């Protein structure tokens, strides 16, 4: 599914990413923008040989279990596929568990490079929440 900006905000809130761990909701809404494109079904392959996964992009390194990353974690104990479903639950229960990891939104390289420090509401601006 590909979702609209103010869609996937409102989706993110009832989900309780709004300012979860102090990360207001337009962190959350750009990060998607620039990990995705707001595309559940978005998958990326790392040089490492693992994968990321779903509207945030998420790694099979640490976070999921793909089958196929050698000496890789399952933290967040679920199939990546689980992170690809057009219902956020999945990526939105394990983007809670990454951001209290200890290096808060710092873990999304997109976030980091295109999301902090920039005017991040701007993504929620108009949007009935
Ligand atoms: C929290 C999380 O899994 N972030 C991943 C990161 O590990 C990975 O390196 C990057 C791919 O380049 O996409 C995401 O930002
Ligand atoms: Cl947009
Ligand atoms: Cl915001
Ligand atoms: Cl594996
Ligand atoms: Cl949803
Ligand atoms: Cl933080
Ligand atoms: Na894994």
């Amino acid at each position: 599914k590909v979702f609209g900006r103010c869609e996937l905000a409102a989706a993110m809130k009832r989900h309780g990413l709004d300012n979860y761990r102090g990360y207001s909701l337009g962190n959350w809404v750009c990060a998607a923008k620039f990990e995705s494109n707001f595309n559940t079904q978005a998958t990326n392959r790392n040089t490492d040989g693992s994968t990321d996964y779903g509207i945030l992009q998420i790694n099979s390194r640490w976070w999921c279990n793909d089958g196929r990353t050698p000496g890789s974690r399952n933290l967040c104990n679920i199939p990546c596929s689980a992170l690809l479903s057009s219902d956020i639950t999945a990526s939105v229960n394990c983007a809670k568990k990454i951001v209290s990891d200890g290096n808060g939104m710092n873990a999304w390289v997109a976030w980091r490079n295109r999301c902090k420090g920039t005017d991040v509401q701007a993504w929620i601006r108009g949007c009935r929440l």
